[PDB]
């Protein structure tokens, strides 16, 4: 379920490696889809911080740029189709991801800064 401990994260580089735009996608729209009032899936402008932690699973704490997307929540999400508009409002968001060996993933937290 989690990896837990104080500091320890390393900063990786969004071009260090393509999965983390990946885990972006699957952690923002799986979390917007689960909260009260929305309509369409959230969506991933820009990866703008990635840290990770490893013991035997690891933690990914990304930071991004989110926007709602134009695909709605009774779409499948599509991590290149269900762009933001650039007029659409953004919020600076993060998230924990953690991941056992078997790759299953579980978002510890999804949080966004208010505008």
């Amino acid at each position: 379920m989690e990896l837990a401990l104080r500091g320890g994260y390393r900063e990786r580089s969004n071009q260090d490696d393509p999965e983390y735009l990946e885990l972006a996608h699957y952690a923002t729209s799986t979390w917007s889809a689960q909260q009260p009032g929305k309509t369409h899936f959230d969506t991933v402008v820009e990866v703008l911080k990635v840290e990770t932690q490893t013991v035997a699973g690891t933690n990914y704490r990304l930071t991004l740029k989110v926007a709602e997307s134009t695909c709605e929540l009774t779409s499948t999400y599509n991590k290149d189709t269900c762009q933001a508009n650039a007029n659409a409002a953004q919020r600076t968001c993060t998230t924990v991801i953690y991941r056992n060996l078997q790759g299953e993933k579980s978002i510890s937290s999804f949080e966004c800064a208010a505008a």
